[PDB]
């Protein structure tokens, strides 16, 4: 299966492996009264949204039942050329008023169970730079044709650091099972409204591996499935902001594995000139603060 | 202290800083009987040993008493290379005789407790490449000076991942007050046989890490010093095994701060193609095996 691999191509728990022969007009057949939302989280990306959404815009009014753009506090043109590319854009505050906003990702995805209404929910970061249009329908297949799968992470090829050195080392000391997840920090997934709103939600980049871990250890590893995305390109992350993400990824999976965590942030130490002869100290800060189900704020 | 700052340069406990005025025959006299040994653990290093050694050699006779390479299980012409360079080379058997070898550096350092007989142990990396003469005076500075200081740890300017993103942010995580310490990982290091040779040594890449939560755990802050080595050339690890590294640094961590580790080592799917068509299924070893203070096994 691994040996052999195509994208699109699923892996499920038991080892077992899958080769899709499906149509888009046969997997909206699969639905049987399911409805799809696709979320896009989006803060500050005015480049590359239009194009992501273009992806997946013929899907609605057929596989996807509604494409939103959860805007994160952008202050560039992310909304307006999101609507240009026939898009629902909704703000943090649109979703949730009744909640005062946190920043971050984890916040965002959050919010945006209270403003979607699909029985089942995709998740694409809106920084892929031209996104497969059957990324879509490669996540929500494994869900649709039923093996008691509610999760579905995806899998590609580079064209991470914190995956290879902290998410997956970290997985495989404290759960082990979890070590067939190839990508476990990834932001294109999809999973039903039954388990989101169930689950808490970690707070900025801790969000998907809190989900991964909360999913399997309330529903086992049959729950989940993986997906050949094939190759995925996105903009590469500022070599500075590692740490900070490293460090919310220890803490959320400290967390969900029972350990207390310190809650103290990085303090990183930057030279400020060749010699070392002066830092530059840095503090980023963590949170520990999970949202709590959607199920207890705005439940269905 | 770190908005002006130069190579010798001490850090304390206390937040205050030192920087050093006295001659390598001034510390000589700071001595009042104590023997410093240096030890260079060596797994292959022929093409560098010997400029390591001759960075040293002056001072044998002198501040240095004994100069001792650790070879590693070396196949190469690493042995031959240092007793040219004018050091005794011991091997992991010569050692320890009674007591069977395990892979690793780790292994190769608390061996070196047996083999070597001073007061204080420097340890240096024999992969460095060109190593400033001064690095083993500035090492010592701040234990022949006397402030209850029990391990002395470098940092230093590149001219890694690893620290970066897995040892920091852990230590941020779950020995907090550790959060100070610039490089945790760094082979360059000394303490003394009081320290040394009562606690546990760590496994493989493990080793360095570990000593220095052993060290605090058991003496505190005070017992700790920083000293800026300057820019520390050294050959660049390969992409290939700092998850393993990291792997090995998370089961240490997490064991010296009492939460179980699995045992499981990691394991990395490398893609074969550029589509992403086949994976290798690679997994690392990883060990929870400490070796136990030297004190239990050949005491002083
Ligand atoms: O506070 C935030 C930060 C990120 N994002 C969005 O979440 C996705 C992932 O963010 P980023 O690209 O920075 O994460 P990474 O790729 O490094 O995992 C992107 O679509 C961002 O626009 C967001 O909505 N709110
Ligand atoms: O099993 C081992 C592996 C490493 N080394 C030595 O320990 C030092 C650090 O090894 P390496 O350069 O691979 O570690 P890194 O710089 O990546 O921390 C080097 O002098 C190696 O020759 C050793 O004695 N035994
Ligand atoms: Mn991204
Ligand atoms: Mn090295």
């Amino acid at each position: 299966g691994l040996r052999d691999t195509r994208p699109g191509d699923t892996w499920l728990a038991d080892r077992s492996w899958n080769r899709p022969g499906w149509t888009v007009a046969e997997l909206e057949a699969a639905k049987a009264g399911r409805t799809i939302s696709v979320v896009l989280p989006a803060l500050d990306e005015e480049d590359t949204i239009g194009s992501v959404i273009d992806s997946i815009s013929p899907l609605v009014d057929g596989l996807v039942d509604e494409l939103i753009v959860l805007d994160s506090g952008s202050t560039d043109d992310t909304e307006i050329r999101a609507v240009a590319a026939g898009a629902r854009v909704v703000s943090r505050e649109q979703a949730l008023p009744e909640v005062p906003i946190r920043p971050g990702k984890g916040e965002a995805l959050w919010r945006s169970l209270a403003a979607s209404r699909g029985d089942i929910v995709v998740f694409v970061d809106s920084d892929l730079i031209n996104p497969h249009p059957m990324f879509v329908p490669w996540l929500v297949g494994p869900l649709l044709t039923g093996d008691g799968v509610h999760l579905v992470k995806s899998f590609y090829r580079r064209p991470g650091r914190v995956t290879e050195l902290v998410a997956r080392p970290l997985l495989a000391a404290l759960r082990p099972e979890l070590g067939c997840i190839l990508q476990p920090l990834g932001g294109e997934y999809a999973a039903t409204r039954e388990l989101l709103t169930s689950v808490p939600f970690a707070p900025g980049y801790g969000v998907e591996i809190g989900l991964l871990v909360d999913t399997f250890d309330r529903l086992g590893l049959d729950a989940i499935a993986q997906v050949n995305l094939g190759v995925r390109e996105h903009r590469n992350r500022p070599l500075a902001e590692l740490g900070a993400m490293s460090r919310q990824v220890i803490a959320t999976l400290l967390s969900r594995c029972g350990i207390p965590d310190s809650g103290v942030g990085l303090t990183q130490f930057v030279a400020d000139g060749p010699e070392g002869q002066s830092y530059t100290q840095h503090t980023w800060p963590v949170s520990l603060a999970d949202r709590p189900p959607m199920q207890a704020i705005r439940p269905r």
